[PDB]
């Protein structure tokens, strides 16, 4: 929902860590499973910063089940979890639904 963008392959996930590294916007990612409690409780905050932060930061939600190969690559072992992309590469991480910790993060990374 929101302004989050849905992964569905490992050929979208490319490109929008292309995009993001081109307009120098920071990419979060939310990586999910509908299985997973926190994930669910979590999922309604990620899509309300997706729009007060529109413009400023891209908000990109993978699915583990969906995208399984992605999930590998990012190295994820606890859901959800949160990485920051910047100019291509991982930036920064944040494990778990803390709701003042995923304000903080995107917080931290919009201020450039």
């Amino acid at each position: 929902g929101g302004s989050v963008i849905v992964i569905d392959s490992k050929a979208a996930w490319d490109a929008q860590l292309a995009k993001g590294k081109e307009e120098h916007k920071p990419i979060v990612v939310d990586f999910t499973a509908t299985w997973c409690g926190p994930c669910k409780m979590i999922a309604p905050l990620f899509e309300t910063l997706s729009n007060d932060y529109a413009g400023k930061v891209i908000f990109l939600k993978v699915d583990v089940d969906a995208v399984a190969a992605v999930a590998e690559a990012a190295g994820i072992t606890a859901m959800p979890t949160f990485h920051v992309y910047k100019d291509g590469v991982k930036a920064d991480d944040l494990v778990g639904a803390s709701q003042d910790k995923l304000k903080a993060l995107v917080a931290k990374h919009a201020a450039a």
